[PDB]
């Protein structure tokens, strides 16, 4: 049987949140995927020889939250807090990504990973020492992905079920 980790994917629309979702559950790079498109995914995957079903719900807008994004946030176990390397307004909104979930948990001590996202592309404006800083500020890792290319999107969510077992018996 299965250990189930529930995950929840967050940070600003556009930042390759649905594509680094999909390029973990699919193997596939999508250019296109529908900004407005909130839902759950499932996959089996061993990770450290523990068989884990993971619950990843992928995040989109800030519309009126349904019942499942609440119950997502309220339950969910780790937070993938994403920016795009390209994009410096979304590296500074990491803030209220994080601020929001220390709310909804009530604490500092909530299992995440920042994830710089688009790390193919050659219009960086976030340096690594710039992501380095706020995530030892938060005291959480982090860590740069390409969903085009799959370099450290497994290692990101990996990563992240790492860090759920670091906060509590699995
Ligand atoms: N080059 C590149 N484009 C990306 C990457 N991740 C996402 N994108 C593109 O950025 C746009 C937004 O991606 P999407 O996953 O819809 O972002 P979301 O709003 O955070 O879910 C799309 O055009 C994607 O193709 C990446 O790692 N590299
Ligand atoms: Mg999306």
């Amino acid at each position: 049987h299965m250990t189930e980790y529930k995950l929840v994917v967050v940070g600003a629309d556009g930042v390759g949140k649905s594509a680094l979702t999909i390029q973990l559950i699919q193997n596939h790079f999508v250019d296109e995927y529908d900004p407005t498109i909130e839902d759950s995914y499932r996959k089996q995957v061993v990770i450290d020889g523990e068989t884990c079903l993971l619950d990843i719900l992928d995040t989109a807008g800030q519309e009126e939250y349904s019942a499942m994004r609440d119950q997502y946030m309220r339950t969910g176990e780790g937070f993938l807090c994403v920016f795009a390397i390209n994009n410096t307004k979304s590296f500074e909104d990491i803030h209220h990504y994080r601020e929001q979930i220390k709310r909804v948990k009530d604490s500092e001590d909530v299992p995440m990973v920042l994830v710089g996202n688009k790390s193919d592309l050659p219009s960086r404006t976030v340096d690594t020492k710039q992501a380095q800083d706020l995530a030892r500020s938060y005291g959480i890792p982090f860590i740069e992905t390409s969903a085009k290319t799959r370099q450290g999107v497994d290692d990101a969510f990996y990563t992240l079920v790492r860090e759920i077992r670091k906060h509590k018996e699995k």
